[PDB]
Formats: structure tokens, C-alpha cells, sequence
């Protein structure tokens, strides 16, 4: 769509977080919720993950209602909508001084 634009002093390794991004249907939310990923999708590797499949029924099981929910570095960064401002800190700080 668009190669983007945005070029800042870094000095370090080349390595995006994966964010694990749960949608299902009839779900206008895991809709919405992607376009606000928008503008984030180069930020980390956008992981959807589908629970309305039954080997995911899990995922679902878990979070059936408490969907979209948003996982950054493995871990809960938030559900029942897409916070940006919280994605955004994370984002900011997650892997860390040396990590991974």
C-alpha cells in the first residue's frame, strides 16, 4: 500500500515484536481494531490468529468475549480494544537492553 516514511537514529539490531492478534466473526470490533493496527502494522508482525477455527477453539474459549485481544511479546498487552496509547508505550520498551 504505502512504503512509509520514517527514518530516526537507532543504533540497533533489526528485530519487530509479534503481536498476536486475535479477530473472529460476526466480530465489526477484530474489524475496527485491525484498521487502529493501521499505522502499526510495520511497528511489529501483526499475528491474527483466527479462534473461530476449532483447532483455535482454545484461543477462544479463552477469550470468546474478551476479544480482539492484543498480545505483545507473548504477553496480554491488551483486549476488548486497541488501546494505541498503551500499544504505543510498549512498543516504545518491550524487548529491552539485550534480550532475545
Amino acid at each position: 500500500g504505502s512504503s512509509g516514511s520514517s527514518g530516526n537514529l537507532s543504533a540497533s539490531n533489526r528485530a519487530l515484536p509479534v503481536l498476536t492478534l486475535f479477530t473472529k466473526a460476526p466480530c465489526p470490533l477484530c474489524d475496527e481494531a485491525k484498521e487502529v493496527l493501521q499505522p502499526y502494522k510495520d511497528r511489529f508482525i501483526l499475528q491474527e490468529v483466527d479462534i473461530t477455527l476449532p483447532e483455535n477453539s482454545t484461543w477462544y474459549e479463552r477469550y470468546k468475549f474478551d476479544i480482539p485481544v492484543f498480545h505483545l511479546n507473548g504477553q496480554f498487552l491488551m483486549m476488548h480494544r486497541v488501546n494505541t496509547s498503551k500499544l504505543e508505550k510498549q512498543l516504545r520498551k518491550l524487548s529491552g537492553p539485550s534480550s532475545g
